[PDB]
């Protein structure tokens, strides 16, 4: 049963969005991968968010680019934790993306990741943390993900 | 006497701005709603609030919010009526947020934007009325004579005052 | 009889607007597209924004890139709606674009849309929308439009 | 009792913002620890507060910082909690400084990063709260019943006062 | 007596950038004529002035706008003569947008541009000044007097008052 | 003899602003087309500025990008009108070039137009404009210039 | 005696920004001069400022300017000494153009760039102190002082003050 | 013994960061380039900036992008100069990286440098200017390399 839900806009998303599904296949963190529009899906995205606690999800990453609103909605109809990863655009390099994102009033709160690749990949890791904090086996394996990642560093680079 | 435009904002500051769109329909004689609809905090409201809009009459929605403003956009997604943004001067990025936010809606879901702050509130009323006068002799009268008055209104010359 | 223009700064805006062109030719609404160059043909925009009333035209569609004066300009002259696209500029991304259109001091509207080819697809719809509320049978193909457009959104990303 | 959410700030002056964040988990009655961090006046005690913060019972970490605010990307260096990041608006670049300096962590380390300013004090309280509530049935409703009473205190119609 | 540059302006409220113009132009001695012309509320006015300017024996145009900031370039449209261009300050943006509308035209139709605000105005008139200049040697000594005169009263150090 | 100086930072910058050159030459205008950097080479652009006016030189064009200081320093040590050219920058898009040209304080002024090869043009057109008011055959040829840039615009786009 | 650092800037106006620098320099004693030298308006006096800099003994220049800011980097085209920018504050742009002016120096030239306004001053001090320190035993425990006496003076909690 | 520490947070940053120890070769300054990542390897960075004076270290030029945290982190454990190099973004083009660098609040210095290649050669000609006031051979090879700099601009374009 998935605890964590991956949604975004289009299928152009997914060639960033695909990056926290990789991440949380690899710390074996059961989710779906799902597209949801904010615009052209209004009403899936509605019923997406509010049954995603009684369905058993715990934290939803939700991607998007340019009017980047998916999250933001997405978290006015969940007390779940909502983060948010703004899809690159090609004009504005995903800064559109970002202002839409992250500037949420105060009263409902999106935790948002950087722009494009790394935010995506972030999210993931970030969902794993908050699993982390109940489920110990999955503890071990982000402190067995994070210490290979700071040992694997290279002293000095290649030329 | 049934209203024909609704103007929709996220908050009571948000009316600070958006009362210039209230005002200047009142002044065009567009009957008109002037409500408080938040994206964030209402969704359900905002839903059905565009979903029967059409039904009920409206022929524009003039829809203002700031920051990671969603409102315009969301409202659009479910409403085939046109829908006009006003970004709302927000305090740390100046409707920057705003406006990227409103203006950047990707193909399939319009919504046509308006200037940063009043300006943007007072042109998406004006917007709403070359709207609503292309089926409205009268309206559209009313508002060749605002427009008329408009630019007899420009001086030739400034004011210089060194005091 | 076009019902709406769709006017550009030139040929190479063409790119961009040709996605409003064909928006409102799948939707059947008769339109005419040309070029008017703000700063090269002012007289030229001029007689079209003055004239464009009276030749029956309901909505004018006005895309421009860099210091793009051709929306507002138009909409001097008419007190037809005048919709705003933004075209994409090679330096600035059409942020320049977006800032000249956009910023209409109060008393001549220009409603604006995304930078670039959304924008210009978006222009199209609204344009739509504004005939809609006069003519039935657009309505009913505007409805259909929108229904398609959401039914047809996939539920998850192909890898 | 113990502290469950570490604040800390660069500054006294960040508490201005952070005290927002300070008051909200106090409202939701979760038990919490409040202090001064400053990433580049006090790098030794802020290694020392991330590392510890795990063993020490904390499950989240809200940091707050301004300019070239590197306060939450450290801390998230040093502890796998989640680390939560308000960027705090500072005097020339109106908090653009501080936002993009804590948001775009590169792949590898997340900070989850919330609006410029007071607003993003206020919802990373509201979003460890989400976190903590997931296991944590009485939290789980109040922050149910302060999401239903910020619904429906939202008003339908804003208020006219020209004075 | 007769002008031989035209400072125009979009508004009243551009006057309190543009008057700085208005008067270096007096200092230096130039004949001019400062007008409102309004882009957008008297486009018809705008036509005729930059149409019209060459026959009336005017050598420069300096226009002054802010927001989406269009009537230097449609002057220049209109008009062999140069046109500079002052960016006036906007409130939201800070003369950002009116920059932009400004500078960033096209290939065919140029406007010299100054800087946001006062000093692009003080700037346009002493460019005007300086084509002036080419063919006028009394104002080329008027102006090589007030270069030399800002030289001289740079000071070699500042002025401490801890007050 | 040269009437217009055409100055730039670097060869880099002659792709840019060689669409000067060949418009001074279009207009059949005397000018000289050089390399002067005000950071490698200060001296030598102390020298050129100071000297323009008694070499002739009527208008200065500079061109930069990044930190682009040209202009303005030229602007310092000549009384000649000086019109800057923002170079496109490779990370900033010519967004610090502009800034760094047109944002001088009062005392010293440079006419700045757009960023990249469209500045280049119309900063040979602008000075082309300057020198008509007292060149008759000049401003003939100049208008006949801009009539054609007029009347060549094509009415409607080519698919 | 003779100075070791020269602190120059555009104006006296951006003294309210260079004289952190200068302060900060006597606290750590440091001789130092304290000038205006104007990039557009003094070319000249830059020229022999910088150009003689070494000659008299001066080891570190920190340079101060606002808007289009040229004077740290043609500081540095004369100088083979270390340059250090101080980004002064604009009115319009918040010192982005500052910024971006002083910072973006192509290969070949550098001006070492720190924050913008009086951060940034301060610490063209510190940094200046830096690089004096590595050859002065003295000036390295005076700096060192500094920085320890900073991280002592951060407290570990912050102050509630409601009123 | 190396005197000046070019240190980076990725493999990646060295195709920037190649051109600072390059320009350190050929002026002859003895250093060492390594890989040190803020994020990944903060307890190696807090090791290497403690350290670096003791071990004989002048100068530290750091490189990093993104939320770029590697120049100023070194900074808050060194009382040497720490020059700091945006690395160039992908999506935001350093702009993020020039930002989290440059505003460092008072108390702690990093010296910046221009986003990308130029701000890396001209982090090693500072970290020499630093060097010469002590060396004087070296301080004659600067003077040589910034007279050849000088000397060497071409005095018109190629075509
Ligand atoms: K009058
Ligand atoms: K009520
Ligand atoms: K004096
Ligand atoms: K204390």
């Amino acid at each position: 049963a998935p605890v964590v839900g991956i949604i975004m806009g289009s299928q152009s998303d997914f060639e960033t969005m695909r990056h926290a599904d990789a991440l949380l296949t690899e710390l074996e963190i059961p989710h779906e991968t799902l597209i949801v529009s904010a615009h052209r899906t209004p009403d899936r995205l509605a019923d997406y968010a509010r049954t995603a606690a009684e369905r058993g999800l715990n934290v939803i990453i939700a991607g998007a680019g340019g009017a980047a609103h998916l999250p933001g909605m997405c978290a006015a109809w969940t007390r779940l934790p909502v983060l948010g990863v703004p899809v690159e655009s090609r004009a504005l390099k995903g800064m559109d993306s970002l202002l839409s994102i992250v500037q949420m009033p105060g009263g409902v709160p999106v935790g948002t990741l950087a722009i494009g690749a790394s935010g995506a990949k972030n999210a993931a890791l970030l969902a794993a943390s908050i699993l982390a904090l109940y489920n110990p086996a999955l503890a071990a394996r982000l402190e067995t993900f994070r210490a290979l990642q700071t040992a694997s560093v290279p002293n000095s680079p290649i030329t």
